[PDB]
């Protein structure tokens, strides 16, 4: 079970995850292959923006699923 991330930058990732994967974990993993702390960042899929707590059963996400990295700045 993999699964594929577009970030700001436009890059794509591919990590191994599992349907019983937190996000927290998820999340963790991408900035191991990329450099983004967990601030200016937010995991999204489908548009069904996602969290920490649940897993990706959860938020009903299969295998080689592509997911999208946002943010919010009110300072621009």
């Amino acid at each position: 079970m993999q699964i594929f991330v577009k970030t700001l930058t436009g890059k794509t990732i591919t990590l191994e995850v599992e349907p019983s994967d937190t996000i927290e974990n998820v999340k963790a993993k991408i900035q191991d292959k990329e450099g983004i702390p967990p601030d200016q960042n937010r995991l999204i899929f489908a548009g069904k923006q996602l969290e920490d707590g649940r897993t990706l059963s959860d938020y009903n996400i299969q295998k080689e699923s592509t997911l999208h990295l946002v943010l919010r700045l009110r300072g621009g």
